[PDB]
């Protein structure tokens, strides 16, 4: 089996790679800085020539890289868009849509996350996949590198699997995180820097938050952080801690700082033992560079990674997630756009579950208890619609101001407790509209 | 060893048996037909007489029993009920609560019913459990009978147990269904039929509906559902099936049916293999004779039993549920109470999430199009407030009018699928509805 004949066979440029592809047929890609530039900027040209239509792409955590691509507003009668999760490049264009006579421009997918593989390959069936991978190495593998998560399972059912080889993205090990050559369809190069999450700053809250936090995380934690700034940044308190795991959906810069301080040792799983394991990664150059052929490091599935069985097995998961609101039921809302709820596709509740179930486990939402500069107050008498996380799900909620378990106290007693964690200025106001409620 | 010595010691009457429980303390008790009636009346008598004051009763699937002793309104300064399910009888308190000065009644408890016996046992606390026993055999032990749930832990882990020995309480065999008398700490005799489930007449809707779902029932299928004439009429269309087999949370009168006819034989199930599994029980005398010394029924604890990666193991479940209302998301709401959600503290969710992750599972939540003489639909443009089921779990829906798979089906392609499932006079006005939502 010759590795270079096979690779320069499937070789081509971006334009040709891309020039199969059917009118109205299903493609998806992969999350985030795996979206591939040089094919889906091809994939955008055709579109733009009127070369393809009636596409539907099933996706994941949006980029600028498809954010400027395919998903332009321009290319939405041809390319259209069928996101799994609403992100602020989904957010633009529903707006937009909205202003142009009303038009539904985003069609949104309900779903979870943790369902993703089968969804796709099963119920909803693709018939190409797109991924950046890592350079193909002496045996005849790439690597998806950042992604996992569905991706693995979506190269191997789609009819077609198109790679963009990238020098920057890591080779990474993980459950078949390798992809052999045989399986690749078609191949193009272009080496550029991945895409990176925004850095972002302490807020004076998080000092307190991150306090508070510590206090609950147990000796040999393991650990999974949520998305956002907050878990990111409260990742820093744990730097003094010893043998720490991690059993993650998203490797986030915070938890590869634990893993390069030799904090994390992973010695203390069930699972895993010794590897510190996520779905997708996403961070900043340096993290990236970091992850490149990192032996205590293994990529797993989303199925794996996000089913609460399997979170449990490990003793001592603590979950730290952020919230947008905390409503006086305990409930949880991630969602920005009001009256809407896309977020729940997310697998901040997965964790929620999976930490709560392990032996001696516990789940952490956590918030500023305001916005808007102090004059909005992000505890709430009641969240507008569906929820994220419900409130019989709640475990631990933490602001600035504390922290409460919510686990076996009834909804008078919640009120209370949640209103004391709400900043003084809201209290009396909060405290009437429970009355008002008659939860208390 | 000398039990009977034991028996005669522990023996008592039920006002003594109730007499040293403390005040501000916490008493649980069984389930439904579990409720037992001579020692709750004993404890609402003590409250009357003034001898009690500030106990906590945790508990869930009321019973009129419960209703017309303990839970009287009279008694609530006394006894406070920490309701984890919100029944007619906890409806009926609220309701006259707020009418009476706008008065809280009744504190609910946000739970997971999965989590009942580590909630009840651990955060909570339970200082005294009452539970209605079968008659003590020749080697000491009583059977929980129709009760399992989280009864079968509490029993054990209260720091006190009372028993109420009833010779119509059958003898079940089950996960830790029986006890000890040497766990016993108090004992009194009570001989009455057990409560019923009132058997209600059939709609018209039912017949149809009755059809499609046992259209998507298999022969080998691991059956779960719940109790009413639409269950009933499910069973009595699988009369003609083969190698069933039952884990179920509720056991009802139709699947009592199906093992008496042989339909039932467990043959096919990974998990308890040969025998039919159950959380609780509920139904009429005949249906309670059936189940004493039955070698091929078992209960076993809720936290088993409503484990979604249990349920999943066995191959072929199908989850039959019904709800009250269904939006155009595809979200379910069983809740009665307008605007709240007390309901989602069941189990539905842990079958609709159980069912769809079997091989070859179906989860189906099932509702009758219209309510009040078809004049109201039970197809809506969206619920008002949380859910039951959210339209991220929602599998398979069945109305008189076909059956739909939400799964893997955008916003606009669940909105006009639902549609069609509304009762004909609705569905233009759903259809608007739809576009002004921007669902489609």
């Amino acid at each position: 089996m010759d590795i270079r004949a096979l690779y320069d066979e499937k070789l081509t440029t971006p334009e040709e790679a891309v020039s199969s592809i059917a009118s109205g047929s299903h493609l998806s890609m992969g999350m985030f800085a795996a979206e591939p530039p040089a094919l889906l900027k091809a994939l955008a040209d055709r579109a733009t020539r009127g070369d393809i239509g009636d596409l539907r792409v099933y996706y994941f955590e949006t980029a600028k890289i498809a954010g400027d691509t395919i998903l332009r507003y321009e290319l939405n009668n041809r390319i259209k868009p069928y996101s799994m999760f609403v992100t602020a490049v989904e957010r633009a264009l529903i707006r937009r849509g909205i202003e142009d006579g009303g038009r539904k421009v985003v069609n949104y997918v309900p779903s979870n996350f943790h369902q993703a593989p089968r969804l796709l390959a099963e119920e909803i069936g693709i018939d190409t996949f797109m991924h950046t991978v890592s350079p193909m190495d002496c045996h005849g593998y790439f690597s998806l590198g950042v992604g996992n998560d569905y991706s693995s399972r979506i190269a191997r059912s789609a009819r077609r699997f198109i790679v963009e080889v990238n020098r920057y993205m890591p080779r990474v090990q993980g459950e078949a995180a390798a992809i052999h050559i045989s399986e690749v369809d078609a191949i193009v190069e272009n080496h550029v820097p991945l895409i990176e999450m925004p850095v972002r700053s302490a807020i004076p809250e998080y000092t307190s938050i991150s306090h508070i936090i510590a206090d609950l995380v147990p000796d040999g934690a393991c650990l999974q952080m949520g998305v956002g700034a907050l878990p990111n940044l409260v990742c820093g308190v744990l730097k003094d801690r010893n043998d720490l795991g991690i059993h993650t959906e998203v490797l986030n810069p915070g938890l590869v700082d634990l893993i390069r301080r030799g904090v994390v040792t992973n010695q203390r799983k069930t699972l895993d033992r010794g590897r510190s394991v996520f779905t997708f990664a996403m961070g900043q150059q340096e993290m990236y560079e970091y992850l490149n052929d990192h032996p205590a490091i293994f990529s797993r599935p989303v199925d794996y990674v996000n089913d609460p069985h399997i979170i449990a097995q490990n003793d001592n998961v603590v979950s730290i997630n952020a919230t947008l609101q905390i409503d006086l039921t305990g409930a949880c809302n991630s969602e920005h756009m009001l009256g809407h709820q896309y977020s729940a596709s997310g697998g901040q509740l997965d964790f929620v579950r999976g930490a709560y179930a392990s032996k001696g486990g516990r789940s952490i939402i956590a918030t500023p208890s305001t916005a808007a500069k102090g004059t909005v107050s992000r505890i709430i008498p009641r969240i507008d619609g569906p929820v994220t996380t419900p409130r019989i799900d709640t475990h631990y909620i933490v602001t600035e101001f504390g922290a409460v378990n919510l686990k076996g106290l009834s909804s008078t007693e919640r009120a209370l407790r949640i209103i004391e964690l709400a900043h003084p200025d809201f209290r009396d106001e909060l405290t009437q509209a429970a009355k008002k409620m008659h939860l208390i």
